């Protein structure tokens, strides 16, 4: 029927019919358009108290909670999606992994590399594709697949 992880959903407020990616956490009004040795992506991470190593290049100590951090990832994804903010610059001024400086971007990476939930997610994404909060180990995630 629908790409890898998509699913039908109906929106409690609306009653509108929208997609829901289990893999992406992605989610979406519009019906899905629908793999490669590697893919290209950048992310934005948000780290919390329980993430393996509580500490960034923005805080030596991370003490904000999952809950509190889901919340932030929240909140980019809302300015992303209205173009308020572009992925690359919250990226380069909030991402807790050093990949900010780069502007999120991680180059490429093959399946095993990677953390599983975000290995998955970054190959169900398609090309341009943004994913919803990924949560791995290193806290939660909104990945960008750029190639
Ligand atoms: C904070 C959190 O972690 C995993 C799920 C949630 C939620 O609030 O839905
Ligand atoms: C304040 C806000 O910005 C974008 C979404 C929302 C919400 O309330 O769900």
């Amino acid at each position: 029927k629908l790409p890898p992880g998509w699913e039908k959903a109906m929106s409690r407020s609306s009653g509108r019919v929208y997609y829901f990616n289990h893999i992406t956490n992605a989610s979406q009004w519009e019906r899905p358009s629908g793999e490669p040795a590697r893919v290209r992506c950048s992310h934005l991470l948000v780290k919390h108290s329980q993430s393996r190593r509580p500490s960034s290049w923005r805080q030596e100590k991370i003490t904000r909670t999952k809950e509190e951090a889901l919340e932030l990832i929240n909140g980019y994804i809302q300015k992303i999606k209205s173009g308020e903010e572009d992925f690359e610059s919250l990226a380069s001024q909030f991402s807790d992994c050093s990949s900010a400086k780069a502007r999120g971007d991680l180059g490429a990476f093959s399946r095993g590399q990677m953390q599983k939930p975000f290995e998955d997610a970054s190959f169900a994404l398609r090309t341009g594709e943004m994913s919803g909060p990924v949560f791995t180990d290193s806290g939660i995630h909104i990945i960008l697949r750029t190639e």
